[PDB]
DNA sequence: GGGTTGGCCGAGCG
């Protein structure tokens, strides 16, 4: 059925989207109390919630034989009434960049009316949020943070001052009383998910649900901000719990953080004293993994040392993995990774630091090519493993040709 | 503030 199922739902989208720009909250409320109770909105949650790899919860069930989806839904047909919720199943994903983070394990019927009041929210959402609010939107990368930062921060286009803030408290630490007072929901259905821990209490609020609550928490801020009326001094560029405010001078910088704190304080939400510092370009700090700052009238939104670290962490971590594999593996192994911090900035400064990524990269295949034979000369782990293709010899791959593909080449877009 | 290439000293024993 699937055919039509994305149209029909998303047309009720456009017109939940068009009832939030005039005032009509009353059309809202209705669309969304009808939209929850579409048969598409239903089939649209069990396959949201069937492709995410579902697994068991403590009132298990199936995703499978394929009648579990079409009487799921015929269930919940009935499940807005006597819905209840059930607690989550508290059970770790064991990750190995140096922790075992924890994911709140809810019930398939719990993570499908999750899924119906997502698609419920989303319209209102997109309306309701900041022209300059970049975190986990439709259509929006963290790279567009990085532009609105250049268009911002151009030339003249701010006065040198910006305080970068984060916000304190791990879970969903907002007052819940705030939760139930304004946000465009049935409030039954969102008083009976607060009540029942909903999200297990580790979480960071950046179980797809709970980034649109954080969204529509945090969009007073640019109107919030409007009340500086000055020519450019305060912007607000914020990805998803991450902004900067600009500014020019350290004290309208702390109205600034009056207003802030004074938003926030209204949800349980705080900027802390020990991140929020205000610092004058040039001298700089670090957005999303990039660096801003001026060196004397440019902008260079360089990709900052704590994201080029992070990244030799990863290729560190999987040399010393395949220590004695094929070279095809390596291959395989670190060209998406590479391709991946290629493509992530391959719009902004980052050339120079490309090919310094390419040295480092290359001084670990040489100890590569090195270690593995340990009484053969030099020329002769060259010429097996490096292999010349064009006017560069020491290309790493053999045979065609399949070799490593380099983060110098990825052909910055401006 | 985008492009392109370099790196490799040999030998013996285990
Ligand atoms: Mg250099
Ligand atoms: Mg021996
Ligand atoms: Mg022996």
């Amino acid at each position: 059925d699937w055919a039509k199922a994305n149209r029909e739902v998303k047309r009720l989208q456009v017109r939940i989207a068009k009832a939030v720009k005039e005032g009509r909250w009353g059309k809202v409320k209705a669309l969304q109390w009808l939209l929850t109770h579409s048969f598409y909105g239903k089939a649209l949650a069990v396959k949201r919630v069937t492709d995410n790899s579902g697994s068991k919860t403590p009132g298990v069930d199936g995703i499978t034989w394929s009648t579990q989806e079409q009487k799921a839904q015929a269930i919940k047909s009935l499940r807005r009434r006597g819905y209840k919720p059930q607690p989550l199943r508290r059970v770790y994903i064991p990750k190995a960049s140096g922790k075992q983070r924890p994911l709140g394990i809810p019930t398939t019927k719990d993570r499908a009316m999750q899924a119906l009041y997502a698609l419920a929210l989303e319209p209102v959402a997109e309306t309701t949020a900041d022209r300059n609010s970049y975190g986990f939107r439709q259509g929006r990368c963290t790279a567009d943070a990085a532009g609105q930062c250049f268009t911002v921060l151009g030339r003249s286009d701010c006065a040198k001052y910006i305080l970068d803030a984060d916000i304190t408290g791990c879970f969903d630490n907002i007052s819940h009383e705030w939760l139930l007072d304004n946000i465009p929901l049935d409030k039954e259905v969102l008083r009976k998910w607060l009540k029942s821990g909903f999200v297990w209490k580790q979480q960071l609020f950046p179980g797809v649900i709970s980034p649109m609550l954080a969204n529509m928490t945090l969009d007073g801020m640019e109107e919030l901000l409007k009340k500086h009326l000055r020519k450019q001094k305060v912007n607000l560029i914020r990805y998803a719990d991450d902004f900067v405010v600009t500014g020019e001078s350290k004290e309208t910088l702390e109205k600034v953080t009056t207003v802030i704190q004074e938003f926030l304080k209204e949800r349980g939400l705080t900027l802390s004293e020990e991140k929020t510092k205000v610092v004058h370009i040039e001298e700089g700090f670090d957005f999303l993994g990039w660096n801003i700052r001026k060196y004397g009238e440019k902008l260079l939104i360089k990709p900052a040392k704590k994201n080029i670290k992070a990244f030799h962490k990863k290729i560190r971590d999987a040399l010393k993995e395949l220590r004695t594999a094929t070279q095809e593996a390596v291959i395989d192994t670190l060209n998406p990774i590479i391709k991946g911090w290629a493509n992530y900035h391959r719009n902004q400064v980052s050339k120079r630091i490309f090919n310094r990524a390419d040295d480092n990269i290359w001084h670990k295949l040489w100890r590569w090519a090195k270690r593995r034979h340990p009484n053969k000369p030099a020329r002769w782990t060259k010429n097996k493993y490096f292999i010349k293709i064009g006017n560069r010899h020491w290309v790493f791959g053999t045979w065609r040709s399949r070799y490593l593909i380099k983060a110098g080449d990825t052909r910055i877009q401006r």
